[PDB]
């Protein structure tokens, strides 16, 4: 049906992408034992990070590029994604 540029998204529980790391080809409902996450790392159209489980409460996406810190993401000091939602963003049709 709809098909383009694969997408992918790089989570680290660390800033700098250092420490543990997470990577998730598919749309996410629960992270491995709520592990917070400082960096991440776009690929692939953008990514949706909710606080809440079964992508409940407040929603942040993110473009694609390299994200060092929350900051630059936009997200508050001490934020845990529990679901992830894969945005195909750009779309033939």
């Amino acid at each position: 049906g709809s098909s383009g540029s694969s997408g992918q998204i790089h989570l680290f529980s660390e800033p700098q992408f250092q420490g543990h790391s997470q990577s998730f080809e598919e749309t996410t409902s629960q992270i491995d034992d709520s592990f917070s996450t400082k960096s991440c790392r776009v690929s692939g159209g953008s990514w949706v990070v909710y606080d809440g489980e079964n992508f409940t409460g407040n929603q942040y996406v993110l473009e694609e590029g390299h994200y060092p810190c929350l900051s630059a993401m936009g997200c508050p000091p001490g934020a845990t994604f529990k679901s992830l939602r894969f945005i195909s963003g750009p779309s033939s049709g």
